[PDB]
């Protein structure tokens, strides 16, 4: 209780950050009050909210929460924050509508006293941001933006920095937004995360932590990338002696640690950390919730790999559907709710659930992982919402670093997951020790530049099914969607696809084999070169038969059909 107070309550102050602003900008005021209050996360103790009102009768209540200023600074190899002032409370407002709005800010203390303020007048004019990213209505597969462009997430994991905290995603977001990337995921848990808010305790949340999570926010805001904030990785509910990087011992959650769980199964139904995890999401909500920039509530990383001890399946399933129903009501912008599994098929249990808006798949496999991709982006159609590969690599322990220096698997798999209908690129681990000192960007970059002209909300892709192949030099397989307007193909040596000692392709002309499609032409070609991101060649087709160039690993074709 290092925030308490015991004051009658009264506001104090109120600054406002700006009277006139864009549509889905931050508006943000910031309060300064005295109360009676033993722990300022907890809105038993306090309740800050800010009610607002468009002109087209809509009402927002928007609860607030707790912050302190911070001053960043590196010290040579770590980030060290100095608090600025005293601490306050603020409450973070966006638009949706232009025009005017109506707001004031009411406070209740543990006392039952109840504060207000008089109303005040914003006014906001048209902006560029597209708005919140939703499942779209014309093709379940597919995301979208409030303005109906669509939203195909390209980008890695990029959970958690070194030492250095934001200085590193000062380096790493910037060229991953340069060469095409628009989507990260970061991790609020367990307690050693860069942006974890139970850090000491599941009471009350980290202020720095908080703060380091704004900065990336922000950073994403002027990049255009959207995130996924993932609440909570199993390690917080595995014990030690159970492996994959437990935590179980060190979490606030345990009773050791001064946490209300004498095991990590009574997560799901004890009544003192549900009452904990609400205001958490609450202050999640209140904290980060106006910014279109998050994609995605994701409440697990590999919920599945917590402690066997503690995974009771209908108990699993009814917290998803419980916190999914109270987050979803008290976040005034409704964001997409998601979770996630280790076990690469899922658990159908939860996956179901309506309230996660979308499913995904975590896959570390060495062998034929194209063909396993394609095999489970076929099988979670069944859920008629949107699929993302949220975790891929080839080894779990980490082998990529040493045997794929060039990125070939990333590379195999962020084409394959696209041109199988996922909703976008399958996402790599290993950001910090891979991705960047290798400078693998430009596989993103390639595909970028294939899929940008592309609205996939209007094509009606499905799975290529009617191709004869005439290769007789090579086994040469196919992944490839076929659409309204266009045909595209992502084909790949077998022979040569897993295998990754060989320099980035530099090369072609010759003529390889063909590929016939059950389509009508006439019809424009474009062979795709997948490792500088360029057209090789373009050819007008008067029949259904499309030559292959020669290729030495894999090979992108995008036909039009005129
Ligand atoms: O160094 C900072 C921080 O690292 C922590 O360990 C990390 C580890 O370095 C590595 O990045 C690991 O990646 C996992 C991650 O958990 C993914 O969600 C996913 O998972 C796997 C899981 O960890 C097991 O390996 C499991 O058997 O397989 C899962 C995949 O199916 O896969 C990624 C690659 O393995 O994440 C851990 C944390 O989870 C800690 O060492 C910490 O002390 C340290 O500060
Ligand atoms: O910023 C990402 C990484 O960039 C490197 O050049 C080093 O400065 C690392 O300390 C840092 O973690």
């Amino acid at each position: 209780s290092r925030y308490k107070d015991n004051r009658p309550l009264n506001i104090l102050g109120i600054d406002i950050s700006k009277m006139e602003l864009g549509r889905y900008n931050l508006f943000e005021v910031s309060i300064f009050l005295q109360g009676s209050y033993l722990n300022p996360f907890d809105p038993q103790e306090i309740d800050v909210e800010g009610i607002f009102e468009d002109q087209y009768g809509n009402q927002y209540r928007v609860p607030g929460f707790f912050y302190q200023e911070y001053k960043r600074e590196l010290k040579n190899d770590y980030e060290y924050l100095v608090p600025v002032g005293d601490p306050y409370f603020k409450i973070r407002f966006s638009p949706i509508n232009i025009g005017s709005y109506k707001f004031f800010i009411k406070v209740k203390d543990k006392t039952g006293r109840e504060v207000s303020s008089d109303k005040y007048t914003i006014y906001v004019k048209e902006s560029e941001k597209p708005g919140y990213i939703r499942v779209s209505e014309k093709n379940w597969r597919y995301f979208k933006f409030d303005n109906g462009r669509q939203f195909l997430p390209i980008g890695a994991n990029i959970c958690w920095a070194t030492s250095k905290g934001t200085y590193d995603y000062d380096v790493w977001l910037p060229k991953c937004a340069e060469n095409g990337g628009n989507y990260f995921r970061v991790w609020l848990g367990p307690s050693w995360a860069t942006f974890a808010l139970e850090r000491e305790s599941v009471k009350e949340y980290d202020l720095k932590n908080a703060w380091k999570l704004d900065y990336v926010l922000n950073l994403a805001e002027k990049l255009n990338m959207y995130i996924m904030f993932c609440f909570d990785s199993y390690n917080e509910l595995r014990y030690q002696k159970e492996g994959a990087y437990p935590y179980w011992e060190h979490t606030p959650h345990y009773e050791k640690n001064g946490g209300p769980l004498k095991e990590p199964k009574d997560f799901w139904t004890n009544n003192e950390m549900i009452k904990y995890y609400k205001n958490k999401l609450r202050y999640i909500v209140a904290r980060y919730g106006y910014s279109t920039n998050v994609f995605a509530w994701e409440f697990w990383n590999q919920v599945d790999i917590i402690s066997p001890t503690a995974f009771v399946i209908g108990e699993v399933k009814k917290w998803h559907e419980d916190m999914a129903k109270y987050l979803n009501s008290i976040d005034p912008w409704k964001h997409l709710i998601t979770t996630s599994f280790a076990f690469s098929p899922g658990k159908p249990e939860i996956d179901s659930i309506s309230g996660l808006n979308f499913v995904q798949t975590h896959i570390y496999k060495s062998n034929r992982y194209i063909d396993a991709l394609l095999s489970l982006i076929a099988y979670k159609e069944k859920y008629r919402k949107p699929h993302l590969v949220g975790e891929f690599g080839l080894d779990a322990g980490g082998n990529d670093l040493w045997v794929d220096p060039n990125g070939y698997v990333i590379h195999n798999a962020i084409w394959t997951t696209i041109l199988s209908g996922a909703s976008g690129t399958a996402m790599s681990w290993w950001w910090d020790n891979h991705i960047h000192p290798n400078n693998l960007y430009f596989h993103y970059r390639a595909l970028a530049d294939f899929v940008k002209d592309i609205n996939f909300l209007e094509e009606k892709f499905e799975r290529l099914t009617n191709y004869k192949f005439n290769v007789y030099n090579r086994e040469i397989k196919v992944i490839g969607l076929q659409g309204k307007k266009y045909i595209l193909l992502w084909l790949y040596n077998a022979k040569e696809a897993y295998q990754y000692k060989k320099d980035i392709p530099n090369m072609s002309s010759k003529f390889l084999g063909s590929i016939e499609l059950l389509i009508k032409p006439p019809i424009k070609v474009i062979y795709y070169d997948t490792y500088r991101g360029e057209k090789i060649k373009e050819l007008d087709l008067d029949k259904n038969v499309i030559p292959i160039i020669e290729f030495e690993r894999d090979l992108a074709i995008k036909i039009e059909l005129l």
